[PDB]
């Protein structure tokens, strides 16, 4: 399957996650957060080695709210956007909704509050992999390809400026 190979190419060097736990699941949630941080930090270190260090994320104390920044390079100019999301109670079965608040309402591929709209193919891909995919995979398979379409479009349309 061409979709299966495309998924493995993009995510193969990201540690897989294991624990089916969300924010209310106590010691299993603490364990899931260790998996999330181990997977994110390996992804960031691979990104640095590939000259594609394109985001930073931190969480609140309980790991229920995430925020930081992404960078997108277009014609050698670097654009920064603040990003944030809440962990759904039903995570990791349900994918979190990444918001880019400063782009709220500026593209059709987005809901109110700047919640990005991923393709229909992302949700079944996530679903079929639960609970192996985590926040690293959401960035690599979700926000990453969203920026590569939407940011060039918004620059060419003059809606965002460096």
């Amino acid at each position: 399957s061409m979709a299966d190979e495309a998924t493995r190419r993009v995510v193969s060097e990201i540690p897989v996650l294991k624990t089916n736990a969300g924010p209310r699941d106590r010691e299993l949630w603490v364990q899931r957060l260790k998996e999330e941080y181990q997977s994110l930090i390996r992804y960031v270190e691979n990104n640095k080695n590939a000259d594609n260090d394109w985001f930073r994320l931190e969480s609140n104390k309980e790991g229920t709210r995430w925020f930081g920044k992404c960078w997108y390079i277009h014609d050698l100019l670097k654009y920064e956007f603040d990003i944030e999301f809440d962990i759904p109670i039903t995570y990791p079965t349900t994918a979190p909704e990444i918001a880019v608040p400063e782009l709220d309402g500026k593209t059709a591929a987005m809901y109110r509050g700047g919640k990005i709209e991923l393709t229909d193919h992302f949700k079944p891909l996530w679903a079929r992999n639960v609970p192996k995919f985590g926040l690293a995979h959401l960035m690599a398979l979700g926000l990453g390809p969203w920026l590569a379409v939407e940011i060039p479009d918004l620059i060419q349309k003059g809606v965002i400026h460096h």
